[PDB]
């Protein structure tokens, strides 16, 4: 017995590929001392081999670890294992087993050979590649089960319930299938022990599940499918039921009727719902713990009754078109709330007073995207205690300046209050928010400085203060805040140089600069950046010659990195670069012309990725509109994921490296308006992905490459260049 026990674990062992994987199993030692393994009383009665890369075929665990005597359970989840189920000696006493996240593949119709298992109620299949085949025909045949998951595979198909059901379902109590191609009808009638089903992001959009009695209904998921039928009666027996996600489907009409008296979570989110917030969802008020009726066509206040909903802690309502004044006489009394979502609305009026108490209980409060006016509550967090984590108030119309009482914010993560018509200074104070991670505060009037005091915040990401009219340089402070990822200070009045100090930024991936009136030489400096992939200094007074250095990333770039691109049209003198990366989370594209007042360029074209390992590179160059002058280094040309480079609008001379030509990722290249001379290298015929290029004003000449996709481009992109020829221009006079 123990002979056989330890020859069935070591002959697992053994066929493993890797030979480090199971040090401590060995033979002659009792596997009651294996790491993996459970036992009691010196038996084995569990296995748990989980997230371990054994690479092994279900065949191997079939022979070896699911005919072991006594084995009552086997977890294997996200262990490699790959093959099909198939038939196999099984042991009475194994209740659980669990084969998620591995690459089982093969028709579904395999699991029926689990029913060798007499003793199993529990399968975890989840997150393989098993599929549905033609034909749904006969049964699954596993009607033992108290759980099955099957989600996340490759099944498709119509009436798969159906097919796991037809052999009885007396016994399950969870059915989970969610993320998979199932479509036609759910019955789960029969199922009259079933507390949990799962059927969401699947194709269902004809008949609602079937649930007869549903006697013991308390999770009810059909999210994320095409469903549109009378749901309110499908679930109107369903006195049992805790939570109902209908989320992401085409349900319209107001709320139906819904069974309230058990309800914990209540979602409705992304269907076409209309009307007001009816009054009878009130008798849910005893349980009810989160609500959701985001993206829908709601509309009206708030109701009063919300006030007696005492254990509700999220509450969404964004995105539709609630209106009135922050109804705080409800907020108040709703002691357990933590989240508080009314973003995309048109919640209007002034903050009140009252709203400081919420400070201390709220972990987030979201008023994003209103018609909010008037100051930001200068006491806002006020109590002894507050547990404020986000401040999300961008794109309102708050007037004022920026309470630096936020500071008393102890626990804030972060700041939004970008989109607004804050005037004032950004508050020193704000540098004692130690476990602030994202700053934004673009597109406002803000004046003054950037506080030195950031320095004292080391988890700073992310610092957005675009569009305002912060004047002097760059503070020294920042260089401790070795965790930014995105600096974005464009369209501003600064000044100074980029300091050498920018190179220990080792996360920046983002670094924005445009329209100031920044100077010197580009730093090779920030060569030493990393995980920089997006730097845009264009119109500014930069100097001296591109660094080499600067490119000696191109290179072992790590990975990649919510925003909105504007790109920049050409047809307008006074809007300059190839286009603006913006920060755009909780604001409307419809507010976007708030910037026409700020930015000479048109707003029409708006915009919202490769993937790294040790391979990645710069995406983004633009330096154009500076006072850059002498050679580009060839390095220039090192860089396969480069998809944009401006360097327009310098004085930058010497001749176009071929290595350019090694840019294959490149859709624009802006060189025009310099001093640039000799040929267009002929290796730029390589470049396949262009999709705008110019070569205008500089002084080249020879013949416009015939191959690659100069033939293209009009004579504009080439204009302004005497020596030149070639079609598009005309031809070469040899
Ligand atoms: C770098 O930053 C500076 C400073 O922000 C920026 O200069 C500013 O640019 C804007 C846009 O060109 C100027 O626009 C002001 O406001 C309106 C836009 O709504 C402009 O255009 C028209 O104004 C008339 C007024 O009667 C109006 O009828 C019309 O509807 C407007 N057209 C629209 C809808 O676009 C005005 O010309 C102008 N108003 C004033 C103050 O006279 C700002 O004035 C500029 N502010 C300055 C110069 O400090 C500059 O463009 C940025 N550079 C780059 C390359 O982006
Ligand atoms: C079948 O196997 C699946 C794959 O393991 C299970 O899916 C996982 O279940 C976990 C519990 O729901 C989830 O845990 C995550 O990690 C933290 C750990 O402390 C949990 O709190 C979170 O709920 C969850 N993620 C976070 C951070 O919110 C796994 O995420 C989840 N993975 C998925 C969904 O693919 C199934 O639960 C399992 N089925 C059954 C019936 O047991
Ligand atoms: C799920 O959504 C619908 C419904 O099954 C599928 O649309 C079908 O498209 C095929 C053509 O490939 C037609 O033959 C079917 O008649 C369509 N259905 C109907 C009723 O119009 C869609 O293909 C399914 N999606 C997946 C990936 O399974
Ligand atoms: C209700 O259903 C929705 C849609 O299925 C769930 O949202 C999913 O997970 C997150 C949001 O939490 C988002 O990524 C998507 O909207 C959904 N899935 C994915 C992977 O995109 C939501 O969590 C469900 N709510 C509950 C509590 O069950
Ligand atoms: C870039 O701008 C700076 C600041 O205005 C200038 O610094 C120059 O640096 C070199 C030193 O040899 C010379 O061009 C001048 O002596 C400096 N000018 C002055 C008085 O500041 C200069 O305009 C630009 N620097 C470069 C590299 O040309
Ligand atoms: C299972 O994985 C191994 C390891 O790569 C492979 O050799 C074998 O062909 C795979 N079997 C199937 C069914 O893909
Ligand atoms: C939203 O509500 C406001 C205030 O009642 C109303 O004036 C406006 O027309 C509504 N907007 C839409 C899109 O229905
Ligand atoms: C950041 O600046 C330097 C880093 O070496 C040093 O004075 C100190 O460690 C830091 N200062 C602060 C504000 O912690």
């Amino acid at each position: 017995s123990l002979y056989r026990e330890i020859h069935q674990l070591i002959s697992f062992k053994d066929v493993l590929p890797d030979k480090n994987l199971l040090p401590d199993w060995s033979s002659n030692k009792n596997p009651c001392t294996f790491d993996g393994v459970t036992c009691r009383d010196d038996k084995v009665t569990s296995i748990d081999l989980s997230s371990k890369p054994l690479n092994v075929g279900f065949s191997a665990v079939s022979s070896s670890l699911l005919s072991l005597t006594g084995l009552e359970s086997l977890f294997l989840s996200n262990s490699h294992i790959n093959g099909s189920v198939s038939g196999f000696k099984c042991s009475a006493s194994l209740t659980s087993l669990d084969l998620s996240r591995n690459s089982l593949s093969g028709p579904v119709t395999t699991l029926t050979s689990l029913g060798s298992c007499s003793g199993l109620k529990f399968l975890n299949v989840s997150s393989n590649t098993l599929d549905f085949p033609g034909k749904v025909s006969g049964g699954l045949k596993l009607n033992s089960l108290e759980v099955l998951d099957l989600s996340a595979n490759s099944i498709s198909g119509a009436n798969v319930v159906g097919w796991v059901l037809s052999d009885g379902c007396g016994e399950l109590k969870h059915l989970a299938i969610s993320g998979n191609k199932i479509s036609g009808d759910v019955d789960v009638s029969r199922c009259v022990n079933l507390e949990f089903l799962d059927v969401s992001s699947n194709n269902f959009s004809t008949g609602i599940p079937f649930l007869g009695d549903c006697s013991a209904l308390q999770h009810l998921d059909i999210s994320g499918n095409k469903l549109s039928g009378d749901f309110s009666r499908a679930i109107s027996t369903c006195t049992e039921l805790k939570l109902l996600n209908i989320s992401s489907n085409q349900f319209v009409g107001p709320i139906p009727p819904l069974p309230l008296k058990s309800l914990q979570y209540l979602s409705l989110a992304e269907n076409k719902f209309t009307g007001e917030i009816p009054d009878f969802l009130s008798g849910a008020c005893d349980t009810l713990t989160g609500l959701d009726l985001s993206g829908n066509h709601f509309y009206g206040a708030v109701p009063p009754f919300f006030g007696s909903c005492s254990l509700l802690e999220s509450l969404a309502l964004s995105s539709n078109n609630f209106s009135g004044e922050l109804p705080m006489d409800t907020l108040l009394k709703m002691r357990g709330l933590k989240v508080l979502d009314l973003s995309f609305n048109e919640f209007s009026g002034e903050l009140p007073e009252s709203l400081t108490n919420l400070s201390a209980s709220l972990l987030t409060l979201d008023l994003s995207s209103n018609n909010f006016s008037g100051p930001i509550l200068p006491n806002l967090c006020q109590n002894p205690k507050n547990t404020l984590q986000e401040l999300y108030l961008q794109n309102n119309g708050f007037t004022g300046k920026i309470p630096p009482t936020l500071s008393n914010c102890s626990e804030l993560v972060s700041l939004h209050l970008s989109f607004n018509y804050l005037s004032g200074t950004i508050p020193s104070s704000l540098g004692s928010l130690s476990k602030l991670r994202d700053l934004k505060l673009w597109l406002n009037m803000l004046e003054g400085e950037i506080p030195q005091e950031l320095m004292y915040v080391k988890t700073l990401e992310t610092l957005i203060l675009d569009f305002n009219d912060l004047t002097g340089e760059i503070p020294s402070g920042l260089s401790n805040c070795t965790n930014l990822n995105w600096i974005s200070l464009s369209n501003n009045r600064l000044t100074g140089e980029i300091p050498k100090w920018i190179g220990r930024l080792e996360n920046l991936a983002i670094l924005k600069l445009s329209n100031n009136s920044f100077s010197g030489n580009i730093p090779a400096e920030l060569g030493d950046c990393r995980s920089l992939i997006w730097l845009d200094l264009n119109t500014n007074l930069f100097n001296g010659t591109i660094p080499a250095a600067m490119f000696k990333q191109s290179g072992k770039i790590a990975a990649n990195f919510r925003y909105v691109y504007i790109k920049n049209d050409g047809m307008k003198k006074e809007c300059h670069g190839a286009g603006n990366l913006l920060e755009f989370q909780g604001i409307r594209s419809e507010q976007l012309n708030r910037l026409s007042t700020r930015n000479p360029c048109n707003i029409t074209s708006r915009v919202y990725s490769p993937t790294f390992d040790n391979n990645g590179s710069m995406m983004f160059l633009d330096m154009s509109y500076n006072m850059l002058s002498g050679y580009i280094p060839k390095e220039i040309g090192s860089m396969p994921y480069l998809f944009i480079l401006n360097l327009g609008h310098n004085d930058i001379s010497g001749s176009i490296p071929d290595e350019v030509g090694d840019l294959r990722g490149l859709n624009i290249l802006d060189l025009s308006s310099n001093k640039l001379d000799g040929r267009i290298p002929q290796a730029m015929s390589a470049l396949t992905m262009l999709t705008e290029i110019d070569l205008s004003n500089n002084n080249l000449s020879g013949p416009i490459p015939e191959m690659g996709q100069f033939e293209t481009f009009p004579p504009a992109k080439f204009l302004n260049n005497p020596g030149l020829c070639g079609y598009p221009l005309p031809r070469c006079d040899p």
